[PDB]
Formats: structure tokens, C-alpha cells, sequence
């Protein structure tokens, strides 16, 4: 009676779900879809129960009447008086990153350059950057601003995927799941790292997690923090040590959403699943760890300490915040009252 069905996006998140499933006593089983939007639809239909989402998609899902249930929490200095689950989230910092070697590249000369985005409609990788740029340009022509990009989820032979690489066998070019090589936080940063783009729109954490031997991967093991700069909105450039005074915005933590008729039931099971497989669980890191996959962020971000209860029972609008939700509306009028599905 108590069983939850997770929705996995793409073949890699599937395999990871399958393990979680088997290690759970079929307390959690799996559904798989090729895109986040398709997983949202599975959940509305009632064939899946839940998944973890970037704030940009929480805005989609919430118009269709889905609700935040538990949020991700990463390591925190302040607020250490308290327990992670009852501990307040903070929100990550969205940044624009460049090679140090590229002098002359400022927030003011981004026109006609090459760009690396997490995916279309995501907070740090899309809504923040393109919102600012529509504003400063007064045009909805965000498809003509950069010469070429990789923006997973756009038309495959527009210039917005022009830089995307697809899977081993060259298939799936710019699909929005991890088969695409430059998908998500890690892929967008790899995109700038390998000098395919001139800038990448990721979050502060991503730079740290993938420089200075912090990530054991082939493309990144020789990357070094001092080789990068952040672009600030006042036209200057700073070390990645200054993210606190040189970001584009702060962003709501990714959160697990479900259909509201299912929210209590999902919350109940997951809090128990993190007790077995979480950051200090009975069975992690012995048998299985929910918050770990090789710097991939599969199902969850790897820097997740825990899933946190929500303060005060949010609506998705309260959780996303008033500031970020007007940002999104203003952008969507470019490309008020109806589900996308
Ligand atoms: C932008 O994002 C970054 C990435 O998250 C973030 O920095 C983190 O800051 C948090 C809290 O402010 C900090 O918290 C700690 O938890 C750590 C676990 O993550 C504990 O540290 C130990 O474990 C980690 C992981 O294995 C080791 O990580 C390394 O990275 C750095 C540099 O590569 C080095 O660590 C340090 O060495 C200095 C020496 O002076 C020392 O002062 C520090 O305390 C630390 O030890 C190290 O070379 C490693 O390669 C590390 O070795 C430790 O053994 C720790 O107990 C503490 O509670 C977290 O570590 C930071 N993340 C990382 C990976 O650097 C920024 O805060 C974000 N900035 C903004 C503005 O939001
Ligand atoms: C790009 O520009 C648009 C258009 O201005 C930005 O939206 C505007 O920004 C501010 C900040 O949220 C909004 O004003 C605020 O509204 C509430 C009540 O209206 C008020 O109490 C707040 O203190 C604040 O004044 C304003 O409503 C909004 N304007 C419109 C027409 O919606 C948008 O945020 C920008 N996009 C990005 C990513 O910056
Ligand atoms: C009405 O009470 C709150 C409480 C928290 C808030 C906001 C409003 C708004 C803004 C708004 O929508 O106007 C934001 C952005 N909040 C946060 O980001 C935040 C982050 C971490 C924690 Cl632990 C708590 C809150
Ligand atoms: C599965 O769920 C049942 C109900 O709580 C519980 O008895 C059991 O401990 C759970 N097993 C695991 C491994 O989650
Ligand atoms: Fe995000
Ligand atoms: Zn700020
Ligand atoms: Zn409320």
C-alpha cells in the first residue's frame, strides 16, 4: 500500500533508480521518461509519484498543480545550531563563468560569443541569464544574441544546439537528459572547459566541485580554479572566490515535487529512505548511497547533505519566491493562465 514510483530522466538515472529500487525492498520502484516535461506528465497521469526538479521546472509543474514536498540542503556554516532535515535551505548562487585566458571578455561584450547552458528553462542555466539579457536588449530575440550555443532542449539545428555533442555514437544531440555530453551543471562547465563555449551559466558550486583534483574525471582532473573568472554585472571580472559579490542571482534549491493528493505519502517514505541511504544512513556508504554517482547529479545533486522539511507548507509560488517568479513570467511572454500540457 505504502510504495512510491520514482520518475527517472534518461537511461543513466534509470540504472541508478533500479539499484535504489532493489536495495529498498520494492519500497520504491521506477518509471523512466526521456525528458523532465515527460516525467511531469507521468506524474499528473498518476503513473509516477515524484521526482527532484530545478526551480525552473517547479514553475512548470506548479501551474499544472504539483507541489514541493522536501528540498535539497547542502553543507552550511551558519544555522549549525540545528539538524539538517529541520534546517533551513539557502539557495545556490547562479554565476557566469569564463577562462582567465580570454581577456577582454566582460558581461558587456557577450554579444556574438559562444555559450554553454545547463538546459533550456532551468534557473542558473537559462531563466536568469536570458532574462537579464532580454531586459538589457529590450528584445525577445534571445536566439540571435549568441553566435552559437549548447542549450539542451532547443531545436536541433538552430544555433542554440550548434555546440551540443550528443551521446558516444553521436546520437541524441541536445536532448535534455544526461546522454547529451554537455547537459546539466557538469556538462555546461565541461563545455567551457574544453573550450567549446566562451562562457558557461552554471552555479557557484559547480566550479569548485570540478577543479583542483576535486573531480577524478579525464576532462577535469587538470583543471585549476585560478584559470577561471566570474563575470559580474558591473562590467568587472573576479576570482571564483568572490561568488558572494559577483553572481547573477540567488536560486531556490532543487526540490522533490508530487501531486498534492500524494504529497504526504511521498514525504513519509522518503524521510525513511534517507534514513537508510542518506549522508549518514544505516546502509551508506556500505550498500547504497542516494546522494552519489560520479559528479553526475543523477536523481539528486551529489553535494546534497539531506532532504529538508519545508517551512510553513509552501505553495510553489511561495517556495520559488516572488522575485524569481516575476523574472520567469517576463521571460515567457517572449516565447499567464494555462498548463503547458
Ligand atoms: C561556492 O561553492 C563552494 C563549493 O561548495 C563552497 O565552498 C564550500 O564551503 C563550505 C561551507 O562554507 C565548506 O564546508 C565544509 O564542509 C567540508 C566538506 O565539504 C569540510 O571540508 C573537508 O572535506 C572536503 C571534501 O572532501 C575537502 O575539500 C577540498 O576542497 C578545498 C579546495 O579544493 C580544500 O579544503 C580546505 O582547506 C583549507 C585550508 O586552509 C581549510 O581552511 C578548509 O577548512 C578546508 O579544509 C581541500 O584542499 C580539498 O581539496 C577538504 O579537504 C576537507 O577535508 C569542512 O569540515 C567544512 O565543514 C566546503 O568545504 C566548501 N567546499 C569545497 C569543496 O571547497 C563555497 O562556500 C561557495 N561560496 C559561496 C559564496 O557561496
Ligand atoms: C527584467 O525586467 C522585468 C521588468 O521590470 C523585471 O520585472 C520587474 O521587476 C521588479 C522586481 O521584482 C518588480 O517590482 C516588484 O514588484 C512588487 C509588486 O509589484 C513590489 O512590491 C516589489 O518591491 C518590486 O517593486 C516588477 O513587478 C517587475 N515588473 C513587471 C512589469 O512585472 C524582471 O524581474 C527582470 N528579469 C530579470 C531576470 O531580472
Ligand atoms: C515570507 O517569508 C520568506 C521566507 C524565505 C524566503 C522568502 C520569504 C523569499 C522571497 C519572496 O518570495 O518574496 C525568499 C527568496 N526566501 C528565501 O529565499 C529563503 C531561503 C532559505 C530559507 Cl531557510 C528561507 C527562505
Ligand atoms: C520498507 O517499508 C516498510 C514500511 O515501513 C518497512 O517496514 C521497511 O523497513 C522498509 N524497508 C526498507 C529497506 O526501506
Ligand atoms: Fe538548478
Ligand atoms: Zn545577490
Ligand atoms: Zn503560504
Amino acid at each position: 500500500y505504502t510504495r512510491v514510483v520514482w520518475c527517472a530522466v534518461g537511461p543513466e538515472e534509470q540504472k541508478k533508480c533500479q539499484q535504489w529500487s532493489q536495495q529498498s525492498g520494492q519500497n520504491v520502484t521506477c518509471a523512466t521518461a526521456s525528458t523532465t516535461d515527460d516525467c511531469i506528465v507521468l506524474v499528473l497521469k498518476g503513473e509516477a509519484d515524484a521526482l527532484n526538479l530545478d526551480g525552473g521546472y517547479i514553475y512548470t509543474a506548479g501551474k499544472c498543480g504539483l507541489v514541493p514536498v522536501l528540498a535539497e540542503n547542502r553543507k552550511s556554516s551558519k544555522h549549525s545550531s540545528l539538524d539538517c532535515v529541520l534546517r533551513p535551505t539557502e539557495g545556490y548562487l547562479a554565476v557566469a563563468v569564463v577562462k582567465k585566458a580570454n581577456e577582454g571578455l566582460t558581461w558587456n561584450s557577450l554579444k556574438d560569443k559562444k555559450s554553454c547552458h545547463t538546459a533550456v528553462d532551468r534557473t542558473a542555466g537559462w531563466n536568469i541569464p536570458m532574462g537579464l539579457i532580454v531586459n538589457q536588449t529590450g528584445s525577445c530575440a534571445f536566439d540571435e544574441f549568441f553566435s552559437q550555443s549548447c542549450a539542451p532542449g532547443a531545436d536541433p539545428k538552430s544555433r542554440l544546439c550548434a555546440l551540443c555533442a550528443g551521446d558516444d555514437q553521436g546520437l541524441d544531440k541536445c536532448v535534455p537528459n544526461s546522454k547529451e555530453k554537455y547537459y546539466g551543471y557538469t556538462g555546461a562547465f565541461r563545455c567551457l572547459a574544453e573550450d567549446v563555449g566562451d562562457v558557461a551559466f552554471v552555479k557557484n558550486d559547480t566550479v569548485w566541485e570540478n577543479t583542483n583534483g576535486e573531480s577524478t574525471a579525464d576532462w577535469a582532473k587538470n583543471l585549476k580554479r585560478e584559470d577561471f573568472r566570474l563575470l559580474c554585472l558591473d562590467g568587472t571580472r573576479k576570482p571564483v572566490t568572490e561568488a558572494q559579490s559577483c553572481h547573477l542571482a540567488v536560486a531556490p534549491n532543487h526540490a522533490v515535487v508530487s501531486r498534492s493528493d500524494r504529497a504526504a505519502h511521498v514525504e513519509q517514505v522518503l524521510l525513511h529512505q534517507q534514513a537508510l541511504f542518506g549522508k549518514n544512513g544505516k546502509n551508506c556508504p556500505d550498500k547504497f548511497c542516494l546522494f552519489k554517482s560520479e559528479t553526475k547529479n543523477l536523481l539528486f545533486n551529489d553535494n546534497t547533505e539531506c532532504l529538508a522539511k519545508l517551512g510553513g507548507r509552501p505553495t510553489y509560488e511561495e517556495y520559488l519566491g516572488t522575485e524569481y517568479v516575476t523574472a520567469i513570467a517576463n521571460l515567457k511572454k517572449c516565447s499567464l493562465e494555462a498548463c503547458a500540457f
